């Protein structure tokens, strides 16, 4: 789930993005995917008179040329030459076939390359798939599985993923609140101080699929307890208005008692 | 070269069901029409009884399904995701995205499915207009007469050429007939014959094949064909209208000054 990263100059990052936006087979990727491809590519060089791609071979890498010149042949027929700012080697990866042509260096070249597995991983990181994963998660939460699909979908549309370090206060008692939290990862501790000048008392531990932060949205806008990450925690979070329109009605949430 | 996909004859009602199911699927509705058609024709029938597991999450994906009758249940790690009825695609994610099955699919009743194998799906995914256009380009470049034409002109040729198929024995061109088209042979072979008068039998002139062309003479004189061109085996020509011929190919010395 975690991709390789290679640091690049803005000029390089722009060259690659423009190369992709110029390529007829890839120009319609979502922007976030282009961005991920951009950061993922690692640098590769070849000297003059080298063969980068042999037709018939297994394709593994997709290239963007930053510097140099290559010649593209197929069955001995010259197809074209390509200069900087062009993608090549994407067909074998996009279409799961062998290399459809041969690419040779005419000079020393400087390429950026991404391997097949990274590319395929990124191809699946679309808005529609992220949305679907949010839906699948929500359906796993008993409070929300029973909701109509349209409302789950509306929820999935607005859900924000936030992360908390161990010991981090997700919620402090006594402050206003504007967020409702669903735990997708890890555990939290809930504590409360009854009077001022006192140490907070432990109430309970919540984990994956549990939720919190409704009290300040239902009633007075003051947090009634502390919620502290007890390990590395991920929450799916909902702003006050979304809560009100989409979730505020639910009996299990509205009439929650402790 | 090219693979031939299997054809499975289906009722009109089924073909429409499949077509609609794809166009209703968010991961597939943006396929070209030609691709959706090809999927339609190459899906084959498969049935399952009540309480069968069609797809297990984690497995390598092989087939994409379209349901015509019945109801299936979709779960992931035991979480119920949905039920699906007729007119729905399932099993496309593993194949589209080269991952393992992302969920489990089980039947609730007897089901009637249409299925497409991964060999076909992979073939069809690559049959786009753009890929076809590029194949046209690569072919023209293999023909020395059309190689050295600028890229802009080859691209225009690919835009307007018509790929046409001919039966064995078919007169692609009859001597004496009016003509408006130029032909480039992309596949197969033709025989060229000519008769001195129409009350005489034609004599053999020559045999042409892939990368050869014909039909230029009637575009350069009065539009009358000066010989017969007859398909020998299965023949494919890239066919070019008169105006496109004049603007794009007519200039070429090899074509203009072709002598026989
Ligand atoms: N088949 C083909 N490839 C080309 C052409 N122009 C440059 N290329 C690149 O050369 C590459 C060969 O490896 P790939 O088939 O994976 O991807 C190809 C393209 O990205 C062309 O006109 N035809
Ligand atoms: N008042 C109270 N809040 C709790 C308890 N256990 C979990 N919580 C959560 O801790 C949260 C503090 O922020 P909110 O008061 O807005 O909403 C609260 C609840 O959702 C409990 O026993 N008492
Ligand atoms: N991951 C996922 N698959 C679903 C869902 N609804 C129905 N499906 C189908 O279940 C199938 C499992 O095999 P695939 O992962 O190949 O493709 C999947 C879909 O076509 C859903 O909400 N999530
Ligand atoms: N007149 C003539 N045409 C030929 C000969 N060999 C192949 N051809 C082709 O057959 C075609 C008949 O249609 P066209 O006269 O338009 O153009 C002709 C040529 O392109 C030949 O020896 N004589």
């Amino acid at each position: 789930v975690t991709l390789p990263f290679y640091p690049k100059s803005p000029q390089s990052k722009d060259l690659i993005k423009e190369a992709i936006l110029d390529n007829d087979f890839m120009k319609n990727l979502e922007l976030s995917q282009i961005q991920e491809i951009v950061d993922c590519m690692y640098p590769v060089e070849y000297g003059k008179d080298s063969c980068i791609i042999k037709e018939g071979d297994v394709g593994s890498l997709v290239y963007v040329m930053e510097d140099g010149k290559v010649e593209v042949t197929k069955e001995g027929v010259k197809l074209c030459t390509m200069g900087p700012g062009k993608v090549f080697g994407e067909l074998a990866i996009l279409y799961n076939c062998t290399r459809t042509a041969t690419v040779k260096t005419l000079v020393n070249v400087k390429l950026w390359a991404i391997d097949r597995q990274c590319f395929q991983t990124i191809m699946m990181r679309t808005g529609l798939i992220k949305h679907t994963e949010y839906m699948e998660f929500l359906k796993s939460v008993p409070t929300f599985q029973s909701l109509p699909e349209e409302i789950l979908s509306k929820l999935a549309d607005v859900l924000e993923e936030t992360h908390y370090e161990n010991g981090e206060y997700i919620i402090r008692q006594g402050a206003r609140g504007d967020t409702f939290f669903i735990i997708s990862k890890g555990t939290v501790n809930v504590t409360r101080e009854d009077s001022p000048s006192e140490d907070p008392v432990f109430l309970r531990t919540l984990g994956k699929g549990d939720w919190f932060g409704e009290k300040a949205l239902q009633g007075e806008d003051v947090r009634t307890a502390n919620v502290i990450a007890a390990e590395a925690v991920t929450c799916l979070v909902i702003d006050r208005d979304s809560f009100k329109h989409l979730i505020g009605g639910l009996d299990d949430v509205s009439n929650k008692a402790y």
